């Protein structure tokens, strides 16, 4: 079925991998979907990034 491709780039923040994975996970849940693949964007340190892209699919 149709899944949704989403990404966030926030130049005003620099956050851990876990933070961004939580953002992706919770965004999909908010939309009544499940997180499939995801990837970190705009690194700002070792294992810190300024964004994330991810895919949400129907439960
Ligand atoms: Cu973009
Ligand atoms: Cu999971
Ligand atoms: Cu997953």
């Amino acid at each position: 079925e149709a899944c949704k491709f989403l990404h966030q780039e926030r130049m005003d923040v620099c956050e851990t991998h876990l933070h961004w994975h939580t953002v992706a996970k919770e965004t999909c849940s908010e939309k009544s979907t499940n997180l499939h693949d995801y990837g970190m964007l705009l690194p700002c340190g070792i294992d810190k990034f300024r964004g994330v892209e991810f895919v949400c699919c129907p439960l």
